[PDB]
């Protein structure tokens, strides 16, 4: 697993939001397009903070949101995030702190440029 | 240890909730959020599982208007449905899972179910090495 970097696993041009769009909105596009995170962005494409079903889903159906509310009221601010050229171990280690189901992942500038996940891990520990 | 050594037992989800075939789906969803989880197995009244369904494809269902208010569970249900033995090692657990599940209920020596071993509780057991 050592040969193997975050890059070659990770999924790609993957569709974000940005704080300024409401979250009920989003979820719903979550749940049309079987998307299960959004990461979230700013105009310099950095990495501001995540939103994923599971979470949105969780407080919506507690009435907690309105359709003014948006993205950038509910994200969680310490989001974390992985580096496209760090090993599948790093990336194991880095969700194992709660779990984290999707790491954004960013360059060597801290552009977004994909997302970890869970499944990806499981399918190439599979490829061994 | 190592994904060998491994029993499913010693790594599964207990106490898990689950969903009878008559169940309406749209109730199934709203309790599928409430409690944070992506896939219900659906039971027999004998414990027994006769499929399962996620939050992810009920989600696309429901948003895309595909579903009235007289869909159960056993409507929509997956049927031919993976399960893996409480004894089996983790390895066999990753395997049945590459071959986009993220989640295996988990049965004993009569198919009765047990837990539920997900993606991330074999991340959590891996990064222990």
């Amino acid at each position: 697993l050592k040969n193997i970097k975050v890059k070659d696993v990770m999924t790609k041009n993957v569709i974000t939001a940005k704080r300024h769009e409401g979250v009920v909105e989003a979820f719903e596009k979550m749940l049309k397009y079987k998307i299960s995170s959004l990461p979230v962005i700013d105009d310099e494409n950095k990495v501001i903070g995540i939103v994923t079903t599971t979470d949105i889903g969780y407080n919506l159906i507690r009435d907690k949101y309105t359709l003014e509310t948006t993205i950038g009221d509910v994200m969680t601010k310490d989001v974390i995030t992985i580096h496209e050229d760090a090993s599948i171990l790093e990336a194991i280690k880095k969700m194992d702190i709660s779990i984290i189901n999707q790491l954004p992942v960013v360059d060597k500038n801290n552009k977004l440029v994909g997302i970890i996940s869970d499944g990806d891990i499981i399918r190439t520990i599979s490829k061994i």
